[PDB]
């Protein structure tokens, strides 16, 4: 079909594509982000929001994908198409999944609002060609880049 | 007949020319941007605005370009004719369509009068001797302050 | 994308493909006709009217057009493939632009619905056979074909 | 200095640029109208209206212009370059103002609205192909359809 | 007769003099910003202000200026007086005009009170030992100090 | 630009086209007479009239312009040239810059409808043909 995963929240695919490939942490950098964050909740018998569903689904089925790796590692003796497979896997399957949680996660911390005007300016950043481009890229964050808080 | 694309947005030719000409994305970052923010509303069978209307028929001229510079590499058989005339449509008329769809999509995201400001600015920056100028770049930016 | 830029309008590709190819006026009479009824309000700095707006965003696009013709006029040496794309650009591209000039000057002279309701009678009259088909086209027009005002 | 002799009226140069060049009668026709139609008014002491005045100064122009005529005919020796000049005085200048004429007798007799959206269909009545467009051009007349004067 | 050409706005020759020579844009670069920002306004037949006043004369001076620089190019035969010349044009004169265009740009882009006390502020900077002053000159600009256009 | 620097104070290039070119009197005297009526005026810290703003940045356009001229002659080794390049600072420059002064001088003593009557009314003198011309010039006077 033509689910597309995100518009059902607001976002799309194409407006993801702004970020670049490699713009979006590890696997492993998310899922410590998820269950640092929102572990508690995500393991809760309670439909917390649409954003704890998906993010839920999402791990479950990373599971899924970690299982099939340990199976083929144990089971496949051709090295060669096992480490293919294995590889395959873990990185080509792995940014569609980094894609989607760093996505959720951002979405559930920042809010949607925050999320797709962040969108919107990094594609402003990283479309203005170099020369004219500041240093400063946009980033999502709760508090000033330096905070004066004394007490 | 002397018509500007941007006189009744209240720009101008020579003030989007107030910018370094290789400061504007790609055509192919553009469309991209279009097709990934406004896809449903550059659809519709309502005008919506006058942004709406100049960026659909942006987007059907550069079609009708590209399908133009199709035609040539199949049905011009020189070599250094076709790539000349290729080259051409991609940097010159390529060069005018990233000023007209940077100038419709920012204004749309962004607003009009923050466009021109933004547009005013910056090139006023990129003028200015660098040691009596803020050193980082201006950016449009949604991201509001936290 | 999937612009169709008269699905904003109120027509279509498909409806305006009642009138045949060859019905549509020269690129240079559009102009003129254009520079004629509307010059003073395409070259206003206000948003007249959708109609408005697409049409000088048309005549600045036939305006590169035709800078490209001079432009391959001047610099390609090999004269079949020069005069190729520019027969290419005055014609094939040419058609899509009269086109285009035809439905919004008719539809600012006329208005929508008188143009709308040309275009099916139209159709009409193509459609019939021609041995049962009327020698009065349907036409465009403001005044009765014969205008008995005698003062 | 560039000035439309129309524009002031409403009309423009452009927009009579469409009525074919067989659709005007003589000048000696146009004059006779002319001085048959509003003879005591384009000779008072009055400002009557700005279309009896463009009569009036088109009228002199003309006068001067047949003075011009005879004068070549008269003392051009050159049977051939005699000839040239007055086919050239009676043709070309000669159609200018037929046009001229035309338009100020057709103003005073009918109105401004009504000649101007004559002159737009007969415009889009001309532009159209032969083969689409109802075989009777569009008249501008005075009489009844059936040309019967009762009452 | 000497005339201070700032004393009328209430800035000084001698409060200028401390503006190093290198802080003025190129003269191209100062008549592009005017060209720019107040086009419509110092081509009007309007008494907008004194900035528009004594912008418009300075730019027609500057006309005169580089009419001069071009004829000496083209009619001084001896190239070392030639260039000689060119150079005092581009670089005294020049300097004197960049130093006029950037005061009456400033003052219509931020205010006389603004562009005085920076005056003041950037003279007591340049004026300091390079030992005891904030390495960073003072800035006047209509960006926010992170440049970054928000809204 | 085409900025036209008469067109704020109500005439253009064209209607001063009007006067011939050796109509406009020396710089030297266009200077004397600003010096001898609006000095005190021209050498105040006010915006006293845009006339004033203009008249004050022709004198130092032109008092750069002499500077220009002295440096020249003074650094230029070559004579040709360099009385080349003096004469052309003062003759084809000089002339643009009496036609400034002149304008801004003689509108702040007269008025701008006086000055601007002025050159129709010198236009119709020079256009009429010398047999039906006056001898006696139009000319500006509050007597």
């Amino acid at each position: 079909m033509d689910i597309d995963p995100y518009k059902e929240f607001g976002a799309t695919v194409e407006l993801l594509s702004f970020l670049p490939s490699d713009f979006f942490p590890s696997v492993r950098d998310l899922l410590d982000t998820a269950s640092a964050l929102y572990r508690e909740a995500l393991e809760s018998p309670e439909h917390c929001s649409p954003h704890h569903t998906a993010l839920r689904q999402a791990i479950v089925c990373w599971g899924e994908l970690m299982t099939l790796a340990t199976w083929v590692g144990v089971n496949l003796e051709d090295p060669a198409s096992r480490d293919l497979v294995v590889s395959y896997v873990n990185t080509n399957m792995g940014l569609k999944f980094r894609q989607l949680l760093w996505f959720h996660i951002s979405c559930l911390t920042f809010g949607r609002e925050t999320v797709i005007e962040y969108l919107v300016s990094f594609g402003v950043w990283i479309r203005t060609p170099p020369a004219y481009r500041p240093p400063n890229a946009p980033i999502l964050s709760t508090l000033p880049e330096t905070t004066v808080v004394r007490r």
